[PDB]
């Protein structure tokens, strides 16, 4: 209605710095933005102006996000009351902000600070004081993304009080970072989003006036935090009173791939290895069935053949003879169907081949048969290509080792994939969604070759080609010397003459390129059937390693044979044993010059100078010149160092061997010059040749599925938590803590009330409403006591289990109580009386705590008092009623349906129809106010809200008392908690319960005496298992029936007194560090260090060693230490570099003194960048001493007592360079390969070992000071939660990094799906409504915006969260 503000966010707009403002991605506008557009609004009403009026904004309430469109146009609608001053800010009919705007010409300003002339932050020292760019990066790590127009703050002290607040003229911004003053004055790890502010002066008469125009040095105004007011104030403004919201943390990348460098063996592998086929039991013994169906089939046809139909007659009678030499249809099928509809959990993915044998058995016999079934069976040729057997050997760990032992060994810039015969077996659908989509330093080509056009190839990134596969001599001229790598997947047994074959397709192979093939080499009659039909012709001719099986196909051993008498080298050979079998096959290298051998054996660097001048040469040699780096000991990097090395050589002539002593078998190899092993090993003339198990092989990262990082695995101690704020689909039971006796938490308030506790075994757990609450995003957890703010979990109070003494107890504890084992308080534990089951006792304890609160002690009833009541079915309202009468009441209660009246009638036989009102209306006011003859109401129990809220007060008595319990409060009820206008009773039984004082007693006095006296009698209940807490949950916030949820943790022995037995639980990874234990963080003083100790120590560590070569050098680090400390965390920074043994005792010996060590992280880094030939000896072994020299001497250390015992982490920090390499990183390489080799070793020996090997990370270290080699930097909140996953882990270096990435209908779709986090829209189901995937508060927000900003669409918030995909795609056509 008023004036109506245009937001220019374009290229040149003056208000196109509030892009530069942003959380996680999401540029919103900002809280203060509205501030400026009430306060012009003021002064336009009045015609005084903006720059001339005082102003003073109370209450001012964010409602909702407004997300401003970059490179667009945004509209608000600031309207302003003339006299009271009721300024909003509104976007079409959605409120935005709101508040009241007052202007005045006297002092509205409370604080003194307009007078301030300069800085407090003057003459002191560096480690003293915050800077620009330190304070920002705490910013940054919280998710608040601030731009250059932002970043006002310039100085600041390690307290936060005193800064150096920058005035450049624009008022969004200089208003922002008063603002900032606030966030900085909380430190945390969360994300919170201003939402009130409860006062704001903004006197601009003395405020220095607007900058001259063109100023560059602009001023800056000294400012303060009030931590007692709560007063951020600079210049000729305040802002006092500023409350947040927490928000979840979006992701603005995507997800990261974590693989898991291993060693994989190139031939023959042994089951043990990993780049052996995967053949579970249950596939074998579905191949043997199958087989047998196959064998049994086969008969059926030479039995039932009267007219001379089937194709191929003559091969079906020749291949039985090879079923019965290697040995009814009704048992056949019997079994396969028991394996088919079997559900144990061994089951295969899908039963293919079966379908396929099925369909052309089964077909009948009779005309039009070989065209009719040829047909038939082509249309399921993908039962073929995706069937378990043939999945063994396309495995995504078998595809990978090929496909990257391939690109490391062409020596050129991009790989080129020839694949022939792609119309019966296609490897791009396994090569490049597998291994190929997964590249980052090298480009690839993959064409598709066959007699006619790729039907399935058409959406996979291939070029098309026809000639005819299987005829040789015909193949092409143009792709002679065409391809690195061929692929002829079920291509070479449908040639007649192999030798001819071979003999043309090798000359596809560049000089050095790889072949690679797939055929059947065991149990050769299983696949015939479907090949009988297909084949057009079954007639090949033989050779010197056998005549053709059938008339097509050749025993595994027969091809390698058929391959080695051809002069192949046999590269890689990976036998399945079922059915398929690989060769990667590559011509034999015959050196013209000696091979030129360097052993690089020595840790010292006594080679650096062999090497240096070896490897200058190498670009004025003979091509068939090559340099061997030889190690013949487990400790040796040089695998890193090569792969750093041939990124500024090339790999034409780079090449090494590593043998590994402590592993190689009993006839270790001999690589010695004029050799025997070593001759084989170049022809081969493989770029990376380890020695490791006894076999030869490559170090290659497989990656680890993304469905195992929330694998569940048995945990003796579990609690319940959700994955994801804000959804209750996604609970699940984490680890514990408790595991280490003590639990989280225990930081800040937490450490003031030293409580005894009584660790108990929890058998049930009790389920309210408080819980669903906080579970389905209703309130954050903030609201709650600040006792519980760094707790595991906030789910769950109440309880009824054993204590230690195992007698049977009840009562309720601090959160997380939903949960198996808890320490609750030994003055919050009744005793169960011996009638009751341990399943009746969960019921008791909160429902009867609550209703004694709200009647005896905050209501103070008095004996014949009238009391009403809410919700007199809810498990709260029926303990209400019993403590009521007891105390000899008159009772009225709201009663949803006719059900709920029947059943609490049924438990109080005292009360009549006449005590029972209705719920749906605000009708029973003038029931309850004629039957009690207009005297009213003497307590008030209140969880209705809204216009039953009103006139539940207009009912009170004259000494009436009014219990509000309800939890979804209103705006403006929520404000009087806040300005201590009403008390906040809705969340009073958990602060009670942290505080445990007199007022506690008092209700545990009553309780224990209601049990005694029979007025506390279980309610009804509802057992759920442990595995349903989902569905627990989701069954209270319906509210469809009354009675309590309780869920079932373990099952009551019959006894009365007896130990809990030791069982365990199926839970979710959760890292913990023992309380009592001290934690070695070498280097921990810096970037990663910080932001990790951080984590432990909100997870469990109060025990920490940071050490560093100086010591604390800067605010930032000044700053932190400082916050651990006021935490209750021991800190300990030890200026000392472990490059001795005399210091490593030194550390260690300050560690014991704090307590047992157990954990020793080394983060650690001396970088020096420069080209490998330029470097000297000194600046080489520059970061070979946290690397190499202190590893040792900590892993030393841990190997020896008392560490040993205790030790229980033992974290390395290394870098992608050892599975990627760098460039002039080859030092860097050398070390951090070093750790990766030390940390196998504590493997083989049993320790604990973990080495995280990252890519670029930001917000923290080197990368924060973007793109290298391709790959993403990662979030510090990702690096935290993948981190988690590491230690919880059976591997030992995880690799962890991240790669970068129309009808207006898909337009607004792609955007919808993206705001939801999903990468393809296309892929999810069509019918799954948004709650069901997870839609927070903000998301549907965004959506809401989005459907509008896009299309013409306008929709509610509500509505959002119940619609599909479906609804969108067919609302927006609408
Ligand atoms: N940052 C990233 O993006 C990546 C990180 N990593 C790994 O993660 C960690 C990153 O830490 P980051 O803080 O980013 O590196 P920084 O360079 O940012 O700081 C590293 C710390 O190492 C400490 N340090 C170096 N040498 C010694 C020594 N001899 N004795 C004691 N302390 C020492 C320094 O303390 P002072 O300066 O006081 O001596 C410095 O604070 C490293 O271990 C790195 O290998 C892996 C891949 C990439
Ligand atoms: P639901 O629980 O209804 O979610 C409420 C939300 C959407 C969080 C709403 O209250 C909100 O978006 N408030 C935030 C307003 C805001 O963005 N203020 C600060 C500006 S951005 C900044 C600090 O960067």
């Amino acid at each position: 209605s008023d004036n109506v503000i245009d937001i220019d966010l374009s290229e040149d707009s003056p208000e196109n710095y509030l892009l530069e403002h942003a959380v996680d991605g999401r540029m919103l506008f900002p809280a203060t933005g509205t501030l400026v557009l009430a306060w012009k609004t003021l002064a336009k009403l009045k015609g005084v102006e903006f720059e001339q009026l005082g102003v003073q904004m109370t209450n001012v309430q964010i409602h909702q996000a407004l997300f401003l469109n970059p490179g667009g146009k945004t509209t608000v609608s600031v309207s302003v009351m003339p006299i009271t001053g009721e300024f909003q800010v509104r976007d079409g009919e959605s409120l935005i902000s709101s508040g009241v705007i007052t202007s005045s010409e006297g002092r509205l300003l409370e604080t003194d600070q307009h007078m301030k002339k300069g800085s407090v932050l003057d003459g002191k020292p560096d480690k003293e004081l915050l800077f620009t760019k330190e304070i920002y990066r705490e910013f940054l790590l919280r998710g608040y993304e601030y731009g250059a127009a932002f970043q006002g703050i310039q100085r600041a002290s390690l307290d936060a009080t005193d800064t150096d607040i920058r005035w450049d003229g624009r008022w969004i911004s200089y208003l922002d970072t008063v603002l900032q003053m606030y966030l900085l004055s909380k430190p945390g790890t969360h994300q919170a989003l201003p939402t009130l502010l409860e006062s704001v002066t903004i006197d601009p008469r003395v405020h220095p006036a607007q900058p001259p125009e063109g100023t560059t040095e602009f001023q800056v105004l000294p400012g303060k935090w009030d931590p007692v007011l709560q007063i951020a104030a600079a210049g000729g403004v305040e802002i006092r009173s500023c409350h947040s919201i927490r928000a979840s943390r979006r992701l603005n990348h995507d997800p990261p791939i974590l693989e898991d460098f291993a060693f994989a063996p190139y031939v023959d592998p042994r089951p043990s290895d990993r780049s052996a086929a995967a053949v579970t039991p249950a596939l074998r013994d579905y191949a043997d069935a199958c087989f047998e169906f196959s064998r049994q089939g086969m008969k059926r046809w030479l039995e039932n053949d009267k007219n001379n139909v089937l194709p191929n007659k003559e091969e079906i009678k020749e291949a039985l003879a090879m079923a019965n030499k290697h040995a009814n249809f009704a048992s056949a099928k019997a079994t396969l169907e028991a394996l088919v509809n079997n559900k144990n959990g061994h089951r295969l993915p899908n039963h293919g081949l079966f379908e396929m044998l099925d369909i052309a058995f089964s077909e009948p016999l009779e005309g039009d048969y070989w065209d009719r079934l040829r047909m038939k069976l082509h249309d399921v040729r993908t039962y073929l290509w995706d069937d378990p057997i043939i999945a063994a050997l396309e495995s995504p760990d078998i595809v990978k080792l090929v496909m990257e032992t391939v690109s490391d060994n062409v020596n050129q810039q991009v790989m080129e994939i020839l694949e022939v015969g792609a119309a019966r077996g296609p490897y791009y659908r396994q090569a490049i969604p597998k291994a190929l989509e997964y590249f980052s330093i090298k480009d690839w080509q993959y064409t598709v070759a066959d007699q006619g056009f790729v039907e399935d190839a058409a959406e996979f990134p291939v070029k098309m080609m026809q000639f005819d596969p299987l005829d040789p001599a015909n193949f092409p001229a143009e792709l002679t010397e065409s391809c690195d790598l061929l692929v002829l997947k079920w291509n070479l047994q449908m040639q007649v003459d192999l030798d001819a074959a071979i003999t043309e397709f090798s000359k596809m192979i560049k000089p050095g390129g790889f072949l690679l093939v797939l055929e059947n080499g065991t149990r050769l009659s299983t696949f015939f059937p479907i090949k009988a039909i297909v084949s057009a012709s079954l007639g090949g001719k033989g050779g010197p390693e056998g005549d053709r099986a059938m008339g097509c196909f050749y025993t595994d051993a027969q091809w390698s044979a058929l391959f080695a008498r051809h002069g192949f080298e046999q590269i890689m050979h990976i036998p399945d044993g079922i059915a398929v079998s690989m060769f990667l096959l590559r011509k034999p290298f015959e050196p013209s010059v000696a091979p030129i051998i360097i052993n690089v054996d020595d840790l010292e660097c006594s080679w650096l100078e062999e090497v240096q001048a070896r490897c200058a040469e190498l670009q004025d040699s003979h091509k068939d010149s090559r340099l061997w780096l030889v190690a013949n000991t487990e400790l040796s990097g040089v695998l890193g160092f090569l792969r750093s090395l041939v990124w500024e050589f090339g790999s034409e002539k780079l090449r090494c061997i590593q043998i590994d002593d402590a592993t190689a078998g009993p006839n270790p190899p001999k690589i010695s010059a004029d050799s025997a092993d070593f001759k084989e090993l170049v022809r081969k003339d493989l770029a990376y040749n380890v020695f490791k198990n006894g076999k030869w092989g490559t170090y290659r990262g497989f990656v680890i599925s993304d469905a195992d990082r929330q694998k569940e695995r048995p945990s003796e101690y579990v609690y319940a938590d959700w994955l994801s704020a804000g959804d209750m689909s996604s609970l699940r039971w984490f680890d514990s803590p408790l595991k280490t006796g003590h639990n989280n938490g225990m930081l800040g308030s937490k450490m003031a009330h030293k409580l005894e506790t009584e660790t108990c075994s929890v058998y049930y757990a009790g389920l309210n409403l408080r819980d669903i609450i906080l579970a389905n995003g209703t309130i954050q957890r903030d609201i709650l006591p600040e006792e519980t703010f760094f707790k595991e979990g906030v789910l769950g109070v109440e309880f009824s289990g054993r204590n230690s003494s195992g007698k049977r107890v009840m009562g309720l504890c601090p959160p997380p109580a939903l949960a198996t084992t808890v320490k609750c308080p030994v003055s919050s534990l009744w005793s169960v009386p011996d009638q009751w089951t341990l399943e009746e006792a969960a019921t008791v304890p909160l429902a009867y705590a609550t209703a004694y609160y709200c009647l005896v002690s905050e209501g103070g009833v008095q004996k014949g008092a009238t009391v009403f009541i809410h919700a007199g079915a809810s498990v709260v309202g029926q303990a209400s009623i019993a403590v009521a009468l007891s105390y000899n009441c008159e009772i009225f209660t709201l009663t949803k349906n006719s059900d709920e009246t029947a059943l609490l009638k049924s438990m109080y036989p005292q009360l009549n129809d006449r005590n029972f009102c209705s719920s749906e209306d605000c009708s029973f006011e003038k029931y309850i106010r004629k039957e009690t003859k207009g005297s009213g109401v003497d307590v008030v129990i209140n969880t209705l809200r809204g216009k039953f809220l009103k006139a539940s007060r207009r009912l009170l008595s004259k000494k009436g008392k009014f219990v509000d319990i309800g939890f979804k409060v209103d705006s403006n009820t929520q404000i009087a908690y806040y300005t201590r206008e009403h008390p906040d009773l809705r969340f009073q039984l958990d602060a009670l319960l942290e505080s445990q004082g007199p007022e506690w007693t008092r209700l545990f006095d009553l309780v224990q005496a209601g049990i005694h006296s029979g007025v506390v009698k279980p309610l009804k209940r509802a057992v759920y298992s442990m595995d349903k807490i989902v569905d627990a949950f989701k069954t209270v916030e319906a509210e469809r029936e009354a009675g309590k949820i309780v869920i079932k943790i373990r099952d009551e022995e019959r006894q009365k007194v007896c130990p809990t037995p030791r069982t365990s639980f199926p839970a979710i990874h959760r890292t913990c560090f023992h309380p009592d234990k001290s934690h070695i963080l070498v280097g921990g003083m810096g970037g990663m260090g910080l932001e990790t100790a951080h984590w432990m120590v909100l997870r469990g560590a109060k025990k920490l060693i940071l050490t560093s070569r100086y010591g604390i050098t800067t605010g930032y680090q000044a700053r932190k230490i400082a916050f651990f400390k006021q935490l209750g965390v021991e800190v300990e920074v030890l200026a000392l570099s472990v490059n001795t043994r005399k210091a490593a005792d030194k550390v260690f010996e300050h560690a014991l003194k704090m307590g047992p060590v157990g954990g020793i992280f080394n983060m650690a880094m001396v970088l020096y960048n420069d080209d490998f030939l330029k470097m000297n000896r000194e600046q080489f072994l520059k970061p070979l001493e946290s690397k190499i020299t202190m590893t040792m001497l900590l892993d030393d250390k841990s190997r020896e007592k008392p560490v040993r015992d205790t030790l229980d982490h033992f974290v390395m920090f290394s870098s992608l360079i050892v599975s990627g390499g760098h460039l002039g990183q080859a030092n860097y390489a050398f070390g951090s390969t070093v750790l990766e080799k030390i940390c196998e070793r504590r493997k083989r020996d049993g320790l604990p070992v973990t080495t995280p090997q990252w890519a670029s990370i930001a917000d923290v270290g080197t990368v924060a000071l973007t793109i290298i080699c391709r790959k993403y930097p990662q979030r510090f909140f990702n690096v935290l939660s993948v981190f988690d996953f590491m230690m919880s882990s059976d591997n030992v270096v995880t690799i962890s990094y991240v790669l970068v990435e129309e009808s207006m209908v898909d337009q607004v779709l792609r955007a919808v799906g993206k705001v939801l986090g999903i990468k393809d829209v296309s892929s999810v189901d069509g019918d799954k409504e948004f709650i069901d995937m997870g839609v927070d508060s903000l998301m549907s927000v965004e959506i809401k915006q989005a459907l509008e900003r896009d299309a013409g669409l306008v929709i509610s918030t509500k509505d959002t969260q119940l619609m599909t995909f479906n609804t969108l795609r067919s609302m927006v056509k609408g």
